[PDB]
């Protein structure tokens, strides 16, 4: 542990260290931070202490607005990085503990902190790899008989997204005008949004890019996979309903996609590693590896309508019920020779386990608006109101400590 | 006319001025020029020329290494920035004209130039606003009674491509493995694509944004729209096929997309407007504006294989037969809030006519493989072998002058 005190339920022990972006109300500048239990260690600060072989020259990256040049390092760098401030934060090492005009400068609150977007997304790409989620949607809108189209088990099916419209954390979320088809015998109509939706998700950043034309073999994939986040994707389903057919989702999703502001290392996550689901039929050689890539990783959803005093929790689930890993979603990704790039964007799609209880969205959870969902206090929801508030919160649970994610959090504005 | 000698077939007299972005064997530095005859007038040399209102306290936006800032300034700015330098170039005016010293730093022989792509695009937008194509393609994959969904009369349909593979006129194109389902017997194998293509298209760039949440009407749609380029969208038709049902093209068009360098604004082009195609049915209030916005813009593509000498032209078309103009598309892409950026690229789809020889693709050209294109020498194809270059190339033509757009080329490597 640290010279930092950290309560036993804090996200953020010296276990975790997630890199984010910060400013505050006397230096505006966003800059790099690292959490630590309620407070921020500024790396624009204490870039000096990574003294190391694979930072000592590239001290820079740790005073950019974004964490862009800090994920294109590397491995190495990130190793490093990590080894650096366990060492320096631990309670035992005077370095930074020991110098008070440092210290006082390098550590502010959590709490006076605005979080920032992360990184800079160049692309976010949305893919569909939780089984029950995709076999829901194809149950609700194909029957149960067509529940996956031919695909599905074969690849790890995604889209490109829109990233200009990805947002921090609190963000206000409008409820997006556009059009839609109530009914199939006339045309369609202008307005606002009846079905509006939240996706629970979780995404990865990118490191090191590929070249283009050059694909990332899989056993090389975890060397390019920085760390993670969660997500919100926000979902119009009446407006992606009428465009999607055939050129795939998009005013439906690109209004707003909310994440948390806190990536969690994929050092952080290792050691609640669990076995990748089975598959079959087994997948071609090039999706095929052996490395488990799987996490443990604790999700709630809540919801609160404007009025209501408390947040109900709407789901309960779990990163694990990804059938396709990001391992093999990296990989499809670049086998065509597509460049990533250091900061893109990589998400699971909505994550649903098989308990009804944890399926991930608001139309699985009120089966296409024909069950009511109980959001307490005599409330029910199908789809989203005006003026809800969703937040999405995820950590992993060792023995005394946990991994935790922070939150992604958005509150429905009314259309205008 | 300018002091610079145009030749009458040159894409580049005073009347066009396109914006780019080059370096030199004598400067590595990406900067920003003006095509004017074979020359670059080079801004960031000039920029202290730029005296007017608009322009006077932004002058670094001409020594950025990409347009986006100058993009970002608006449409006084570039009318401002039009303006200044028709009357610098002008074969009347001294300013520049007779000064030897800076002349010689301003100017440099395009023969000379590396061109690098213009603008750091934060989301490139893919529409399909070519009926005659979205038709060709329905009749040849659903038969001829099904030849357009029902949605396409109704939005201009789009997708989220990929921003990291637009590429720059010249970038050789490496034919793209994947997994790919021959027929529907056997799973799917992994392999180099078998169906490799073309398409032709243009695109607009973004000038200032919209914000977060507010949607720019169609009235001022033309405010937010800076100039355009030429694009050739490869495709991989069998990698495309198996994957893109049911969230959209992905990996068959994301291993490369190219555009040509050089941004023509659009009041270079607004001399060649012609009425928009009439719609029916009349689409709905928010896509309805009856500013002429449609451009007669001749379009050419050729085909030349590793061993012929001799390019074959195996398309003439016109940007004049898109469905959905560039209003409507920037209208409907911000309708429900989306933010569109500076520098944002929005492409119009395959561009195709009712003329078998202005099909937009050899998918189209050769009808799904049925029948050869003639590329002369002896030669056909049905689609792209190794080796082959494509190139598309475009222009308005005046009275004694053209306003065109440079090469958009590329020549196909084998898979690995
Ligand atoms: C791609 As969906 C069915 O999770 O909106
Ligand atoms: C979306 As297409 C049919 O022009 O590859
Ligand atoms: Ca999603
Ligand atoms: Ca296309």
């Amino acid at each position: 542990m640290s010279f930092i005190p950290v309560a036993e339920d804090s996200d953020f022990p010296i276990q975790n260290l997630p890199y984010g972006v910060f400013s505050t109300q006397s230096n505006p500048k966003p800059r790099i931070g690292v959490a630590i239990g309620d407070q921020i260690l500024d790396l624009s600060v204490i870039k000096h202490l990574f003294t190391g072989p694979a930072l000592s020259k590239h001290q820079h990256v740790f005073d950019e607005t974004t964490l862009n040049n800090f994920m294109g390092l590397g491995q190495a760098a990130w190793k490093e990085a990590r080894a650096s401030l366990q060492n320096l934060l631990s309670a035992s090492q005077a370095r930074l503990r020991d110098d008070k005009e440092l210290r006082q400068r390098a550590f502010t609150s959590q709490a006076s902190a605005t979080m920032h977007l992360p990184a800079t997304i160049g692309d976010y790409t949305d893919f569909y790899s939780s089984r029950q989620h995709a076999t829901n949607v194809g149950i609700m809108f194909r029957g149960k008989e067509n529940a996956l189209l031919p695909n599905w088990l074969h690849l790890p099916v995604g889209y490109h997204g829109r990233a200009s419209s990805i947002v921090v954390s609190g963000t206000p979320i409008r409820r997006p005008m556009g059009q839609m088809r109530p009914d199939n015998s006339k045309p369609p109509v202008y307005g606002a949004c009846r079905l509006l939706d939240m996706e629970l998700e979780m995404a990865f950043f990118v490191g090191p890019g590929n070249r283009f034309g050059e694909p990332i073999p899989i056993s090389k994939a975890h060397e390019h996979i920085f760390g993670m986040v969660l997500m919100n994707d926000w979902s119009a389903r009446d407006i992606q309903q009428w465009e999607y057919v055939p050129l795939g989702p998009f005013l439906g999703k690109s209004f707003g996609t909310t994440i948390s502001p806190w990536v969690v290392p994929m050092d952080a996550l290792m050691p609640f590693v669990v076995p990748n689901p089975k598959q079959d039929p087994k997948p071609l050689p090039y999706l095929c590896h052996s490395q488990p890539y799987t996490f443990d990783i604790n999700l709630s959803v809540s919801l609160k309508g404007e009025g209501m005093s408390q947040a109900a929790t709407i789901c309960r689930s779990n990163f694990k019920h990804m059938y396709w890993t990001m391992l093999q979603q990296l990989t499809h990704h670049s086998v065509n020779g597509c460049n990533l790039r250091p900061g893109d964007l990589l998400a699971s799609g909505t994550i649903s386990g098989s308990d009804p209880e944890s399926f991930g969205s608001m139309l699985e959870l009120s089966w296409k608006g024909t069950k009511a969902i109980d959001v307490g206090q005599g409330q029910t929801r199908t789809f989203l109101l005006d003026g809800d508030e969703v937040i999405i919160t995820g950590h992993c649970q060792g023995d005394g400590y946990r991994v935790g994610f922070g939150q992604c959090a958005g509150k429905v504005l009314p259309a205008l």
